[PDB]
């Protein structure tokens, strides 16, 4: 297990434009594509994603490049923001992984608003934290996922995704 097999589980593989969990329109492994409820705007979004006029359609090749980019983006918005870094460098690897998990499905701002959850964790006061965790918008709309997460950052295991 690692951080892409490890979002590729939580985020499926779907190669025509489909909504996301919150209704806005999203490509391949989890790539939100807008918020704007336009799918004319959404398919805009793609072409210049992809950088070629698409049909809503894309290949697995294509899926997993922007897949690639955004694992990279959500490593360095992590790494890029003064409150997400120090949580992040103090993490093990497997933890580490379930950060990039949080970043990439939420964004690094908001992740970096979880102040009270990212000290328990900056702390290792993994119990606490993963019930601190789950006192959260995320948790109440993706709860299986965030059950997921929670538990990677309790254990420092992989066990919820094996
Ligand atoms: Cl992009
Ligand atoms: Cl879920």
């Amino acid at each position: 297990m690692n951080i892409f097999e490890m979002l590729r589980i939580d985020e499926g593989l779907r190669l025509k434009i489909y909504k996301d969990t919150e209704g806005y329109y999203t490509i391949g492994i989890g790539h939100l594509l807008t918020k704007s409820p336009s799918l004319n705007a959404a398919k805009s979004e793609l072409d210049k994603a992809i950088g070629r006029n698409t049909n809503g359609v894309i290949t697995k090749d294509e899926a997993e490049k922007l897949f690639n980019q955004d694992v990279d983006a959500a490593v360095r918005g992590i790494l890029r923001n003064a409150k997400l870094k120090p949580v992040y460098d103090s993490l093990d690897a497997v933890r580490r992984a379930a950060l990039i998990n949080m970043v990439f499905q939420m964004g690094e701002t908001g992740v970096a608003g979880f102040t009270n959850s990212l000290r328990m964790l900056q702390q290792k006061r993994w119990d606490e934290a993963a019930v601190n965790l789950a006192k959260s918008r995320w948790y109440n709309q993706t709860p299986n996922r965030a059950k997921r997460v929670i538990t990677t950052f309790r254990t420092g295991t992989w066990d919820a995704y094996k």
